[PDB]
């Protein structure tokens, strides 16, 4: 399904720090956040999103809209310049983050009661689950 809303807990996190390493996270930092549960909390009305990540040792959130480009800078997470784009391939939501690194982005979808969140960077792949609270 194409609706996202919700607040969302970790269920699992798989290969969470090479993503994080393809992203030239320094080690001190990684070191720490590999080893963290996330939530996730998501408000979705039409278009419209705002998303918030947390975990103990961050707690970021991002506002954007379907299929409008936007300008990102990951500050405290790798500190780039990014032009995202959010749009729906059927019922998963995909993300482009185009700039230096290639293959930037991640997918959102909904199977049953549960999120799942594919990070990628380069040749990572990051893979989340999530279940609704």
């Amino acid at each position: 399904t194409r609706d996202q809303n919700g607040t969302w807990e970790m269920e699992s996190n798989e290969n969470f720090e090479g993503y994080m390493k393809a992203l030239d996270i320094d080690f001190a930092t990684r070191k720490i956040a590999v080893r963290l549960t996330q939530t996730l909390v998501i408000d979705q009305d039409g278009d419209n999103f705002k998303v918030k990540s947390t975990s103990t040792f961050w707690n970021y959130d991002v506002d954007f809209t379907v299929g409008v480009e936007f300008d990102e800078y990951t500050k405290s997470l790798d500190n780039r310049h990014v032009k995202a784009l959010v749009t729906w391939e059927g019922d998963v939501l995909v993300c482009v983050q185009k700039g230096e690194k290639e293959n930037r982005g991640w997918k959102k979808w909904i199977e049953g009661d549960k999120l799942y969140l594919e990070l990628t960077c380069g040749d990572q792949v990051c893979r989340q689950v999530f279940k609704k609270k």
